[PDB]
């Protein structure tokens, strides 16, 4: 009984992006995150492995995390080479990292249900 597309063995909830305070969180417990990927989306997404981000809208131009399971985010994962990610997330950051925009760290979920840990901008 493998799970669906993109469907999380933990199931969507514990994937689920959820607004709060001081910033977002997922209730998922990855253990050990050392994220060496970015997800994009949006026009930005354009090559990369497929990956969804649950509890996220995209309607404008930067994605809002509104933590209700029907809201998906659809995106591509961009993997960094492994020693060069502080290199990279310097680059990103001055290349998505607008004013008022924000970085944090998700639980992406790719077609076969595995779950990866990226960075992402968000607002
Ligand atoms: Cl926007
Ligand atoms: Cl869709």
């Amino acid at each position: 009984a493998p799970t669906q597309p993109f469907v999380p063995r933990k199931g969507i909830d514990k994937f689920v992006v959820r607004p709060a305070p001081v910033g977002p969180f997922q209730l998922v417990s990855p253990g050990v995150s050392e994220p060496s990927t970015l997800f994009l989306y949006g026009e930005d997404a354009y090559e990369g492995e497929e990956a969804w981000l649950y509890g996220v809208k995209l309607t404008a131009e930067v994605a809002v995390p509104t933590g209700v399971p029907g809201d998906v985010l659809k995106g591509k994962l961009l993997r960094w080479p492994s020693s060069s990610v502080k290199e990279k997330l310097k680059a990103a950051d001055e290349t998505y990292m607008k004013e008022g925009v924000k970085r944090g760290v998700v639980s992406v979920v790719l077609q076969d249900g595995s779950p990866e840990q990226a960075y992402w901008y968000f607002q």
